[PDB]
């Protein structure tokens, strides 16, 4: 019961309210989706999704625990937040997808797959962030929190939809990110399927993926290995008035794909891994020795080092 | 005597390899038609290697090269570098023609060898053994500077063309580029048969291909639409040492190749006359796009199995 994952993989209720602390309340907008402090006039609203993926069970036992701090008294809720475990059948059967990969239904794709329940699931979640973020009155944000069965050279990065040249860019989302511990950020500025873009790209949000490291099955976690985002997440809620600390870009190692449809590379080839100057198959070769490959499977993409413009 | 002319005496073939004494003991070694060595035993100096006319119809920086050589003969302007000046494409020069029989600057990086039996490829085989054998006796800074013209206007009416590079891009140069007339740069990402590609590559050297311009016959060129070029190149004989202003690469925009637009079957939107590095806006395309691509050395006649011109995008430096 005081358990907001365990009510959200059951279903138990449906709409129901739970009362919260501070005169709050956590609402039920739809299975697997609660809002608490809705009703913040004025405050930042915060968009956090889990589970899109089924397997990628960290990020999800840390939204868990942050949700029963809450609603013990032990956390301060100061921004408008929902939050939705995305895929609940994938996450119940602790698989990445059950008929086709969520995230790439999106962005409306999911109208080409009208008969999939993950497509209907994905078409609901886009409406409940679209009503959502039309009612925010101050920053919005959203981050889609994922982990990953392939190693990385950068263990935890973020993929960020740039778009409009960066006209409502924050460089302090990228500080507020590098002191979550994010090691690496990928920039694309074309169109994808994914729930970050479309939340950019429909709602206007400043919205992120982020990769923050190893999948694992629920209780397999070492949630310690979480502490950045984890502690950037409760700062972030308890006071999102909270100053950034700039960022040392010097740290911040920025990428972009240069072209995709890319084999040669071994099964378990990590994410970023840099593609030696001559390379066949980064017939697509490999110049410079600055370029790495990404979201390997034979079907990948072919980055590089990107700078702000 | 000689013609005062070194451009008039490579065409008029007086001799071949005579040496004309230069004011200051120095002098001027013809090595073969068209290439003349100025102040070559100054070691140490800088070396510039100058080339002109690898088309021949491109006169413009053949008069502005010939002006100042006549200039060094005169006393007029001092040499303090090791200088060989290029009239490439003899044949094509004199007859006023891009080329006679294949374009030299697609016979260099040794694809002259793939056409022996042209008079153009033999040429430009001599034009890179002098390059190189020049080159190898550089103490100095090794630059070579290949002047074109053309005949398709462009939006950046002066722009170079950086070679592609196995140090990275030099921003000293690019620098000396912007204060010179340059508006864009243009850097290859991959290998090419031009000559500043055999001479950056082989010979290790600075090299740069550079439009100056419009394409014009002799005597219709506007030598004042290349004050910057000839001050910039006058002031680099005579002074090399001088330092440059800095690099603000905020107004040196770059590019490189995207993609190239493969002909089979076919229209192109763009008029027949389109200025090359004309933008193209967010919507129409190939059948990606954010209106920062350009189009360059569009050519829709082709309509073979080649491309008919190349999509490029905006190019950032490491630093
Ligand atoms: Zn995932
Ligand atoms: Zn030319």
């Amino acid at each position: 019961s005081p358990s907001f994952l365990q009510h959200a993989l059951s279903s138990s209720d449906t709409r129901a309210e739970w009362p919260l602390p501070g005169g709050l309340a956590a609402r039920w907008l739809a299975p697997g989706c609660v809002e608490l402090n809705g009703d913040a006039r004025g405050a930042d609203s915060v968009l956090l999704s889990c589970g899109v993926h089924g397997n990628e069970t960290a990020p999800i036992e840390v939204v868990d625990g942050m949700l029963t701090d809450i609603a013990a008294g032990q956390l301060a809720l100061n921004c408008r937040l929902l939050v939705m475990f995305a895929n609940l059948d994938a996450i119940r059967q602790g698989v990445r997808y059950g008929n086709y990969d969520m995230n790439r239904l999106f962005n409306g794709a999911h109208a080409r797959h009208p008969e999939l329940p993950e497509s209907v699931r994905a078409a609901e979640l886009e409406t409940l962030a679209a009503e959502f973020f039309a009612g925010a009155r101050a920053r919005k944000l959203h981050y889609d929190l994922h982990t990953a069965i392939r190693g990385s050279v950068f263990e935890k990065f973020a993929i960020y939809p740039f778009l409009h040249d960066g006209r409502t860019h924050k460089r302090e989302q990228l500080a507020w990110l590098q002191r979550c511990g994010i090691e690496a950020v990928l920039l694309h500025t074309q169109p994808a399927n994914t729930f970050s873009y479309f939340t950019s790209q429909y709602c206007e949000a400043d919205a992120f993926t982020l990769e923050l490291g190893k999948a694992r099955p629920f209780g397999q976690n070492d949630l310690s290995r979480f502490s950045g985002i984890d502690g950037a997440l409760r700062g972030l809620l308890s006071n999102p008035q909270a100053n950034v600390p700039d960022l040392d870009e010097d740290k911040l190692p920025l990428f972009r794909a240069k072209y995709d449809l890319v084999l040669n590379l071994a099964d378990s080839v990590e994410n970023f891994t840099l593609l030696p100057d001559g390379m066949l198959i980064a017939r697509y070769q490999a110049t410079g020795g600055e370029e790495r490959i990404l979201f390997p499977n034979p079907a990948g993409i072919v980055v590089e080092p990107a700078r702000l413009p």
